[PDB]
């Protein structure tokens, strides 16, 4: 079960770079360079890193600081060959976005969070990404008045609106992917979920520019289903990235690694995204917890990887087990497959073995047999067929 | 706090009707005849009712029982002013449902739901109704090698087309409404919030004939703002019909009368709808627990009604205090709703108060001044002023 | 992985005899025989099975029709060789319990309560059940002014004290347990969890007479974690019995089979009985999916067995791996069985190296190396060592 | 609704003095002196503050910069008449304490816990503290392997014996109260709820020195009743003290201001308390949010005592009003509080009335009218008699 770059996997500089402060405790780790997180990931195995503006670059850096640490980033991922597939901004952290940055209620604020971000797409085409994220963390409220929604939606679509005007005048190939969170840090954040960020989308200008970049921990806060989530985005044509992490249900944030928490999730998951032939990157937005030191990290990072390529091969053999495409059709998944009234609203309505001759108690009787099923899926899981 | 038919408040007949059964009790109330709901409603102060089709004809009914049941319904409209401003279709009781409708495995099954459905709209248009609503209760699973996704949003859209398809060729002047919620009876139900269902309606072939009926307690069973979710709706233009009641936090579905459960939230929803000029029907879906007798269920309607009425006056109280408006200067909810950059992209990216001379330390120190703000709303809500 | 009787699983007459009937929906198999279900169950490998009052003798029989539905119920056992280690009662179906038994506001509900558990206890013993317990489903509220919380543990103090002195006065030997649940059917139920439980008992008049009977699912519906629950009630000394099931998060009670809803808790969850050499019944409370037939029945409660001896096969092979026993050095949870103070106070305040000399960076740079372990149990879970 | 030192009102110098750090974001407001603090408090109406060790002595301070500290503290009180009813131990900032203090996995660790507690007795006793409160933030896992709950438990209970025989043996008159939290910062925290600290308690040594310090926000965290877990505790004589606050739902601990969050829930604490005659601090134990100047910190303080203070108001006028004692009896709450058998277990056991001549129908037909009750408790806190 060793990762290769052909396996996609990626991870943000913030993921094994968090130093372990918490809302009850100061920091358990010194800080990384991002060069040295550049190396140990390249060692594990890893695709590529990701960043925020701040994680690169710390805030108020004179262009000549700027330049400096672009350089030396460069230079490792030269060394490497580590690549950047995606990259975001930070408008969250400093207590000027107290209120959002792009909903902020002070218009200035909203001006210099564009602003901002901006500085920070034009590094990232540079550095070569081809997905630039918005997480909107601070964007809400703690209180009923204290936010009207309707001019909040009117200011994000602005910002949004503006955004894609900018890189479709500088003739950049480069594409927005909302990332959704219910709450945490703000009471209620806006686009709650997948679902919100994609009707959302669809009333921008341009709306091909922006896809979604789930969570997750993120739709698990909110006691969604997962994968659920996933094949609507997917079945939108809206699936351009995707965190991959665990969580232990409705509560605060963790970001465990991937496989932990909701494992039959994550199984589900693996199944979805390698039949669609998902072919973006594998990306893990985690902390490994307070509790370990530099060596902890490292094992932390490794087993996401490591729980991935032991639940693909699990989910491989699970459709490719003769007696799972049997049980498969004893469910009627096949049926499921098929149009229902491929021959017109006339046909369906003059069919009288569609109403007034179905025999219902015949077909209340049938059972789905998903049990047996389910205990296949679980038998391959937990490889003891 | 007197209701009178021009409140266009409106219950649904399986309401006051619910006789009690749950998951482990027997039902601790006899049935009640259409015509005597009619009535009392009535008498209350109510506008008008609505139905799913097997509320007001027993399932497996003959055409002659059918037309018997529809003329005796038709009589205590007329003897009492009450109207039916919204029908929908039972699609979740009957064992056939038992894996959905629009999308249960079995393609005879969908076929039936579509039947049953169209029999039902033809039903709802000649008692006038404005609005059709679909609540897919039972589309969904307990398990995730159960249901392709895709393959079951494929077919929802499908029966939505068809549906669409229909009215636009019947000359039928009514309006689809979809109401979400995220689990139970399934253990995931698909489209399972407000932002799932708006998504999935820009993907129907004429997204004008669809919008969505939102429930107080299914937003909040996922533990999301409901206030919010409804002004999102509105932004869109999709908010068509809203469902009413009260819900205790993130647990089975209680549907307790409105106002109880979450009452900042209430309180909060009402200031929205009456600001925003709302002009559909306020429906109440809600049980009057199985602890109460016949009294106990008027007495559970009555204070549906009582509830919002106190709350308009807050509300109201509340938006037109001098004090207030002053606190919403304060706060700067006047600058949330002026454009960003209506300057445009150049004019933003030419300015330097926007980023080069901008000064974050000042605009950081600025407090929201929101607890004030939160505090005058207490106030109101409490009649402490 | 075939279950024998030795395996002690055992299953109550209420779980595959569940005939689908949920909040929405009709019943979707016919009802089982008691006698089919006995021999169903010991042709799986079942121990033996449970019973309410209620599911073995329809309520308002005769005292004919009584020992009529005992005697044939007594025959099964002995063909079989099937036991009976535990016994309840229904105090929840009838609408007269609407209020609750033990704490109904109604005195004589109160007192017909009592009576009706009391007939009940001496059935259990004839039939040589060991333990007898109580799930009060009832009691509880949907309202803060509907019951005084002090008053209503006054009342159930009192039932469960005169159901001690009826036990001791016959001189049976019977224990009884508590199953707690945070709420469904009632808003809110007394006693909601495990810990709420084990602090009632310590104010009974014989507090050795009653311990707890937790349910996977119960603790999950909180968000708690159900292995810690356990631990406690080991610790106290009162896990009396156990009931095995499958939950995914909170939300209603869905009673899946045990293995499903969070597998790394049941993980856990074995290990620890196991672990802790509990010899207890392995007992299964849970509901064949309405979506299910007979054969899908059988298939589930086949899989509730299969899944915890596949558990037991890994628990253990994690615990024998000289890897692990070395991980665990690693982490100090040697350290962790050792006194703190063996030595005692005096000693403690006199020594230096507890404080005044105490080198807290030093100790503060210890990584714990719990991701390396929790890697190791990962991998032996999945059968990817 | 002016507050006065009569009413009892505390709060936590970390409350006001907190900065507006979160996992997100950096700190919006500067640090307060404890005196500034002290004297804000006291013209506002407050009675008292309560500290941690670290909130008043700086982490590695001299026995010198100790006596300053102090001394200047104590010149604040008598300058004043503020009161300090409680002291608590900061066992959780520290990287030292990562994984725990009491049960850490490092001996050396607990052995340094314990120091740093009885150190921090000694000066809350000079200070004429009542009550030692004891949160355990850090005690728990976000693995199973990491912590066996069983040994941790003997930990926990060594830790807290020992501290029972130091005051003991020093003649002191303080108390100890145990305070509860569901998750955050661990995944999952050791004695989880006011239930399972409740239970740990019976088995220390010397049960009479301890108690419970109950939160609002964290019972709520687990989707519990507050009000009900309240009445348990008075009903076992351990409510020693109270920490008031706000929370929406389950999700991260808010610490919104008291009254803010779930009003009604806050109503029927408000009821309880007054009713029981609670006659200890009411301490507020919050965070003014982060969006908020120090104008924003004193106006949410204020608002805490308000709440409370208009709450009372109405809970009184519903207890005296004769409409109500109506409805209370109708609701048989009268019924509740009688004994259910007064009469013994053989008077029960002969009588007839209660099961052989019971009228089951009769009394399953009797209404509880529980709506109109709570109507009229709404219509009460609203002021809408
Ligand atoms: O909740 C925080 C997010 O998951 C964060 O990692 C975004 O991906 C980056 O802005
Ligand atoms: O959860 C059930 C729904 O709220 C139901 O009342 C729909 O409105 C009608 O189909
Ligand atoms: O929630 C229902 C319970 O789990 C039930 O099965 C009890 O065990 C029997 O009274
Ligand atoms: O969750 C944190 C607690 O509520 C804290 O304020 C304790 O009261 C003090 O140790
Ligand atoms: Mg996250
Ligand atoms: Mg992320
Ligand atoms: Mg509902
Ligand atoms: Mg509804
Ligand atoms: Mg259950
Ligand atoms: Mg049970
Ligand atoms: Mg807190
Ligand atoms: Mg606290």
């Amino acid at each position: 079960y060793q990762p290769t770059p052909e396996d996609r996997f990626t991870f943000g500089l913030w993921t094994v770079g968090w130093q372990g402060r918490d809302p009850f405790g100061d920091a358990t780790r010194r800080a990384l360079d991002p060069v040295e997180s550049v190396r140990r990931l390249a060692e594990l195995g890893a695709h590529g890193v990701t960043f925020h503006d701040d994680d690169l670059i710390p805030f108020g850096s004179s262009d000549s600081e700027r330049e400096e640490h672009v350089k030396r980033f460069r230079q490792a991922l030269d060394d490497t060959g580590m690549k950047v597939p995606m990259a975001t901004t930070n408008l969250f952290t400093h207590p000027v976005f107290k209120d959002g940055g792009f909903t902020a209620n002070d218009r200035d604020v909203r001006r210099y969070a564009l602003r901002k971000t901006i500085r920070n797409i034009d590094l990232a085409v540079e550095l070569g990404a081809e997905t630039y994220v918005a997480w909107g963390g601070r964007e809400g409220a703690e209180s009923g008045g204290a936010k009207d929604v309707r001019d909040a939606l009117d200011r994000m679509k602005e910002a949004f609106d503006l955004l894609g005007e900018y890189v479709t005048s500088q003739g950049y190939d480069i594409r927005f992917a909302i990332e959704p969170k219910p709450n945490e840090p703000r009471g209620d954040i806006l686009l709650p979920t997948v679902g919100h960020a994609l009707a959302f989308i669809e009333r921008l200008e341009r709306p091909e520019l922006y896809g979604v970049n789930p969570e997750v921990g993120h739709e698990q806060m909110a006691g969604l289903n997962f994968p659920h989530g996933i094949a609507q985005a997917l079945w939108a044509g809206k699936l351009f990235h995707i965190d991959l992490n665990g969580q232990n249900g409705i509560k605060y944030d963790q970001d465990l690694r991937f496989g932990a928490g909701d494992l039959r999730a994550a199984f589900w998951l693996v199944d979805l995204l390698e039949s669609a032939g998902y072919s973006g990157p594998r990306h893990f937005d985690f902390k490994p917890p307070r509790t370990e030191d530099f060596d902890g990290v490292w094992a932390s990072a490794a087993g996401c990887m490591r729980n991935y390529l032991i639940l693909k091969e699990r989910a491989a053999a699970f459709r490719a087990d003769p007696e799972v495409q049997e049980a498969l059709r004893a469910s009627r998944l096949d049926e499921l497959a098929r149009p229902t009234a491929a021959d017109g609203l006339q046909a369906l309505l003059d069919d009288r073995s569609a109403f007034e001759e179905f025999d219902v108690d015949a077909a209340a009787a049938r059972g789905m047999a998903f049990e047996r099923l389910d205990q296949l899926a679980m038998d391959h899981l937990l490889g003891a067929r």
